[PDB]
C-alpha cells in the first residue's frame, strides 16, 4: 500500500431492467478480461427507449483495478 | 439523419417503489403525450420522506424526442 | 404522489430592480400561462448594463409544474 | 426591457458537415415554428459514427426566445 | 414556514443488493437519531467489489430534517 | 492561525420576502445555537410557490465557523 | 459586430446591505476605471459575518467590456 | 443489446485547420486500431499557438466502443 | 458491511506549510473528538496571503466516519 | 522553465461565420496588443441571432501569456 | 469594508518541486507587481513530463487584490 | 505536429508521504509500461486513514501520452 497504483477505466453497462442490472451487468463482462476490479463510480445514467416502451437503461461507470504488483499492504509513513 | 432535430424536456418523474420507477412511470406518461421519446438522461436523484418512511423517490430526467420530419435515415457527407 | 410526473421549463426573468424582482416578474408571468407552478430553481443571475448604469438583471431559473391529472394524493410502497 | 420574460429550450441540431451545421441546421428548425429566437448556448458536441467514417455531429444546444408581449423598450430604474 | 430553517447533512448508505437499498438502508440508520428527514439527494453512487463478485454499493445522498422549532406554518409576504 | 480548523455546516434559510432575507433568517437560527460563524457561501437558490403566488424562497448556504481552541492568532512559515 | 472582441474580468464586489448591492457597488467601481461594461455574471455568493451579526455580502462576478475600436456595428455573413 | 457493454477511451486530436479537422483526425486514428466506434463526446477546445498565429486546435473526446461480443441485437424486457 | 452507514463533515484544515499539512492538520483535529475516521476527501485548496508572503493554506475537505454500530463486517448478497 | 508564470486573460471572440474564425478573430485581437500568447481554452460557445437568421457566435476563451521574464528554459529537479 | 471591491486574477505558478512550489512560486511573481495579494484559489494541478521524468507542475490559482482605495475598515448595516 | 493523436488515461497514484508523492510514484509507475508520457491533470485528491494516523494520499490524474508515429513536428495551416 506504499506505492500501490491504479487504473480507472470507464465503461457502460446496459439492461432492460434496471440500472442495478447494467452496473452489475458491465462489471461484470469487465473482469471476465480484467485484473482485481476494486472499486467502481457511476458517471451517467441515460438510456434509449426502443419500440418507446422498452428502455435500455444505459450506465457509464468509471472502474478502478489495480495494476502495480501485488506488493506489501503496507504503511511507511 | 441529415438535418434530423431533436427536443429535449425535462420531466421528474416519482416513485415510492424506486428510482427505475419513477424513470418508467414518468417517461410513461411523457409519451402519452408526446413523439418519439428517442433518450432519456437523468439528473438528479432526489426524494420527500413523508411519515419519515415513505420515500417518493423524485427522479429528473432530460427525455428526447424527434420534431423534424419523419424524412431520409441518411448521411449526406 | 404515487405517479405524479411533473415538467420544468426554464424560464429567464428580467427586472432593472434586482434578482427578487425579476425571479418574481418571470415566474409570475410564467403562471398567467400555465399549470401549477410548484417550484423553481435559480441556474444564474447575469445582466446586461445599458447607458452603463442601469443593469437589468436577468436570472435564469428552472421552474417546475405539475401534468398528470390531479390524482390521489397518496403513498403507495 | 422592464419585465421582459424569455424561455429557454433545449435543442439538438445534426449535420455529417460540421459543428457549424447542426447549430444552424437545428437553430433553422426550431425558427419554422418558433417566435423571436434571441440566443443560443451550446452545451455538448457529440455525435455518432456511421459506417465508422460517417460522423454525424450532435450538438446541443439551449435557444432562447421572447415569450413576453413586444412591450416597451425601457428601462425602469 | 415563515422562518423555518433546515440542515442538511451528507450520509452514505450502503447495500449489496441495489441501490435502493443503500438509500433506504442509511436514510433508515439516519432517523432512527435525528428530526424530522424531510428530504434526500443523491450525490454518488460508487461501490466496492469485494471476491470481485460482491459489490457492495455506496451512495452517498444529502439528508435534510429541520431544526427550527415547530412553528407557524405560515406565509407572510 | 497556525493549526485553526474549521467546520463548515450546511443550513437551508427560508424566507418570502427575498434571498437576503433567507440568508440571514438561517444564517441566524445558526448563531443562536454555534460557535463563531465566520463565513457563508450560498450553494443554491431555490423555491417554492404556495398559493401560486407566495414564494418562499428558500436558499442552502454552507456555513463555517472556528471548532478549534482560541489559539495563538498567528503566523509560523 | 463582425469582429468585435471582448474582455471579461472578473471583480468581488462587497456590501453588507445585500446582493445587489454588492454587484451594483462593485460594478460601478469597475466603470469609474474600464470601459464599455456591457454584461455581467455571478459567480458566487459569499460573504463574512463581523461581529457574528454583520453579514457584508461578497459577490463575485465577471464582467465584460468591448476592446475592439467601435467598428461597424455589422452583419457579415 | 440485452448485454452489450461498451468501452469509454479518450483521446485529443489535433488540427491547425480547426475542431472539425481535429475531431476527424483523431477519431481517424483510434479506429485505424480499435474496435466499432460508436459515439464520441467532446469534453475540452484548446489549443496551442505556435509563432503565435498558428493556432494548432487541441480537441479531447470521449470515444466508445462496442467491446461485448457481437449478440443478440435484441430487447429483453 | 450490510448495513454499515458513514457520514461525511466537512472541514478546513490551515496551515502556513502547506497542503500536505492543512490535510493532516485538520484531519488530526477532526479525530481528537470524532470516530474512526476512514477517508477524506479534498474540495479546495484555498489560501490567505498575511504579510502578502505568508501565504496560510486553507484546506477543505470532505471526512467520513463510522456511525452504525461495529456490526457485522460481511457480505450479503 | 524554473520558476516561469503565466497569467491567463479571457476574452470573447465573435464571428458571423463561426466558431473557428470567432477563435482566431479574438485570439487575433489579444495579440495585437499582448505577449506571447502561448494557449487557449474554449469555455462557451454562445451566439445571438440577428434578423432571426444571422448568429453571431460568441466563443469565449482564456488565454494563457508568459508574464516571466525570458528566462532559463530549464528543469531544476 | 463598506463599498471595498477587489479584482480576481487568475496566475498558472510552475515549479519542478511540488505544488506548494508553484503556488508561492507564481504568487510571488505576481506581488511582485500588484497590490494586496488578499487570497488565492487554486483550480487546477496540472503538469508536464520532460525527459519523461522531470515533471513541471503547473498549478492555476485565482488570486485576489483590492483595487478601491483603502478607505473605512468598517461596516454600515 | 499535424495530426498527432493523443491517448489519455487515468491512473491513481498512492503514497503515506504527500500528494507530490503519489504523484509522481504512480506517474512512474504509468511510464515503466507506456510511450512518451506528455501530460497529466489532477482530478482528485483523497484519502483512506488507517489506523486513524497514517493517511494513504490517493491521487487520481489524467495522463496523455502520443500514440500517433512520430510524424512531423510541423505546422500546415
Amino acid at each position: 500500500m506504499s506505492n500501490h497504483t491504479y487504473r480507472v477505466i470507464e465503461i457502460v453497462g446496459t439492461s432492460p431492467d434496471g440500472v442495478d442490472a447494467a452496473i452489475q451487468n458491465g462489471l461484470a463482462r469487465a473482469a471476465q478480461t480484467m485484473r482485481a476490479l476494486d472499486w467502481f463510480e457511476v458517471q451517467s445514467i441515460r438510456g434509449h427507449l426502443t419500440d418507446g416502451t422498452v428502455a435500455h437503461f444505459q450506465v457509464t461507470m468509471k472502474v478502478g483495478f489495480r495494476l502495480e504488483d501485488s506488493g506489501s499492504g503496507h504503511h511507511h509513513h
